[PDB]
């Protein structure tokens, strides 16, 4: 268990299949069940990548994380009233590192 964890800092991604996270932040998590999580918004303002490690029993963003045991991050749309976001978790080594737009790879 060991992530990226800069939580939520501006980012360039857009309009690509994949992103770095660009942080330079590597954390051993603090609880050997955590996971890697990234977080991508976007609003009017600006784009922001969120990276933590977070327990996936745990609601994260009023979300649960059920593709904790995937080894990639695999981002997908999240829609919640007043907000839509994409969100990844996954639970190799740095894989919030390596954020996968598409479901086609
Ligand atoms: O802002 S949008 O409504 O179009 C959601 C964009 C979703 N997104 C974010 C970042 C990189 C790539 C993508 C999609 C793949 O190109």
């Amino acid at each position: 268990a060991l992530c990226k964890f800069c939580d939520v800092r501006f980012s360039t991604c857009d309009n690509q299949k994949s992103c770095m996270s660009n942080c330079s932040i590597t954390s051993i998590c603090e609880k050997p069940q955590e996971v890697c999580v990234a977080v991508w918004r976007k609003n009017d303002e600006n784009i922001t990548l969120e990276t933590v490690c977070h327990d996936p029993k745990l609601p994260y963003h009023d979300f649960i994380l059920e593709d904790a045991a995937s080894p990639t991050c695999i981002m997908k749309e999240k829609k919640k009233p007043g907000e839509t976001f994409f969100m990844c978790s996954c639970s190799s080594d740095e894989c919030n590192d390596n954020i996968i737009f598409s479901e086609e790879y």
